[PDB]
C-alpha cells in the first residue's frame, strides 16, 4: 500500500559555502525543498528540522582526534592546523569552511533522527536529501565528505535490526561505507557506479568483502555513458536476489544525482525517470527504509530529482509542468521537472551488463 513518509530538513542548509568554484552546492538542498514545497508535497509528509548531531554521536563511527579536529578547525586558525590538514585530508577537495562542523551536524542529524524514526516503527520511510556523503573515512574527509551520516545511521538501524541493506546509486563508490562493513554480515553494501579511471579508484567487481564479510559487498562496475535501458535492464534483477538471499530488515538508499545526463562531474546519462525507478524498485519490497541524498553537481537536475523521488515516496504524481517557485530561472529554458537523455555513447555493452550480472549472482549464490 501507500507508505508514511517523514521528511528531514534545516532551512539554513542551503547557505552552507564550500567556496569559489567548488561543484559541492549545499543550495542544491534548499532548491529541492523549495520545489517540492510548490509542487504541495509538504501536505502529504511530516516534516521535521533534524537536531544538531553532537561531537559524541559523530564519534560511534569517527575517531575522536578526527571529530575535534572537525570541531575546531576554522578559515582563521587553518595555518596553525597545517600538520592536522594533511593527516586528515581536509584543504583540496574537502576545504575549511566556514560552519563546516555546523553543515555536518545538521547532514548527520537528518540520518540518524530518520533511523531512530524508524526504529521506532512511526514511519514507513525516512528522507533526508542533505546525507548521503559515503566518502567519509573513519579519521579522514574524503570526496566532499567529512562525516559520514550513513554509517552512524546504520549503526543506529543495527540497535534494532539484525541484518540492514544499504544500496548507493550515486556515481561514485560507496567506498566509504563498504570500507565500515567490510567484515561484517549484519549490512550488505550494494553500489553502481562508473568504475576505472574515477574517484575514488575502488569498487571493483572482485571487492566482495572479507572474514564474516565475505559475499556481503557487492560492486557492479560501470563503464561511461549508461543510460535507462541499461540500468534498467540489471538493477530490479540484482536488488531482487540480494532481497531474497539477504532478507534484510531495514534499508538504506542513497541517491546521488550525480549519475544524471548532464551531470557536471559524471559521465552517465539516466534520466529522472531512469534514477527515480530504483526508488520504485527498492520501495516496492516494504521494508522500513532510509532514502539519503549524495553527489549531484548540475543543481536543477538534483533538485528535479529529488523532488520526483520525493513524490516517488509517497506514491503522489505530480505534473511535467514546473510550478512556479524561488528557484524558478534555474529550470529554464524548458520549466519542466523531466529531462532527456544525451547523445553520448553507452560504452555498456548489453553483453557487458549481462556478464557483470552473472558474476555477481554467482556470489550471491555463495550466501
Ligand atoms: C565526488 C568527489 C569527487 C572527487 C574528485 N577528485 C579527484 O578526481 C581527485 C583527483 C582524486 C583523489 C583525491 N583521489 C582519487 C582517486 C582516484 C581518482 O581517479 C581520482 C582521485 C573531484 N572531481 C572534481 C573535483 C573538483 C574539486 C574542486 C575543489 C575545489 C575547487 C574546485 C574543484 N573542482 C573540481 O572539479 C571541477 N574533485
Ligand atoms: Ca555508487
Ligand atoms: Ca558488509
Ligand atoms: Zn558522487
Amino acid at each position: 500500500g501507500k507508505k508514511k513518509v517523514c521528511y528531514y530538513y534545516d532551512g539554513d542548509i542551503g547557505n552552507y559555502y564550500y567556496g569559489q568554484g567548488h561543484p559541492m552546492k549545499p543550495h542544491r538542498i534548499r532548491m529541492t525543498h523549495n520545489l517540492l514545497l510548490n509542487y504541495g508535497l509538504y501536505r502529504k509528509m511530516e516534516i521535521y528540522r533534524p537536531h544538531k548531531a553532537t561531537a559524541e554521536e559523530m564519534t560511534k563511527y569517527h575517531s575522536d582526534e578526527y571529530i575535534k579536529f572537525l570541531r575546531s578547525i576554522r578559515p582563521d586558525n587553518m595555518s596553525e592546523y597545517s600538520k592536522q590538514m594533511q593527516r586528515f585530508n581536509v584543504g583540496e577537495d574537502c576545504p575549511v569552511f566556514d560552519g563546516l562542523f555546523e553543515f555536518c551536524q545538521l547532514s548527520t542529524g537528518g540520518s540518524v533522527a530518520g533511523a531512530v524514526k524508524l526504529n521506532r516503527q512511526q514511519t514507513d520511510m525516512a528522507v533526508n536529501w542533505a546525507g548521503g556523503l559515503h566518502h567519509a573515512k573513519k579519521s579522514e574527509a574524503s570526496g566532499f565528505c567529512y562525516v559520514n551520516d550513513i554509517v552512524l545511521a546504520i549503526l543506529e538501524l543495527l540497535k534494532y535490526h539484525q541484518r540492514v541493506l544499504y544500496i548507493d546509486i550515486d556515481i561514485h563508490h560507496g567506498d566509504g561505507v563498504e570500507e565500515a562493513f567490510y567484515t561484517t554480515d549484519r549490512v550488505m553494501t550494494v553500489s553502481f557506479h562508473k568504475y576505472g579511471e574515477y574517484f575514488p579508484g575502488t569498487g571493483d567487481l572482485r571487492d566482495i568483502g572479507a572474514g564474516k564479510g565475505k559475499y556481503y559487498a557487492v560492486n557492479f562496475p560501470m563503464r561511461d555513458g549508461i543510460d535507462d535501458e541499461s540500468y534498467g535492464q540489471i538493477f530490479k534483477p540484482i536488488i531482487s536476489k540480494v532481497m531474497e538471499m539477504y532478507q534484510p530488515s531495514a534499508v538504506v538508499l542513497q541517491c546521488g544525482a550525480d549519475s544524471l545526463s548532464g551531470d557536471r562531474l559524471g559521465c552517465f546519462n539516466l534520466t529522472v525517470k531512469g534514477h527515480a525507478k530504483c526508488v520504485e524498485v527498492v520501495k516496492t519490497f516494504n521494508l522500513p527504509l532510509l532514502m539519503l541524498g549524495g553527489g549531484g553537481y548540475t543543481i536543477r537536475n538534483v533538485a528535479r530529482c529529488w523532488t520526483y523521488e520525493t513524490a516517488v515516496a509517497l506514491d503522489c504524481e505530480i505534473p511535467n509542468e514546473l510550478p512556479y517557485n524561488d528557484y524558478f530561472e534555474y529550470f529554464g529554458p524548458d520549466f519542466k521537472l523531466h529531462i532527456s537523455p544525451s547523445n553520448m555513447t553507452n560504452q555498456n555493452t548489453p553483453e557487458y551488463m549481462e556478464k557483470i550480472k552473472q558474476r555477481l549472482f554467482e556470489n550471491l549464490r555463495m550466501l
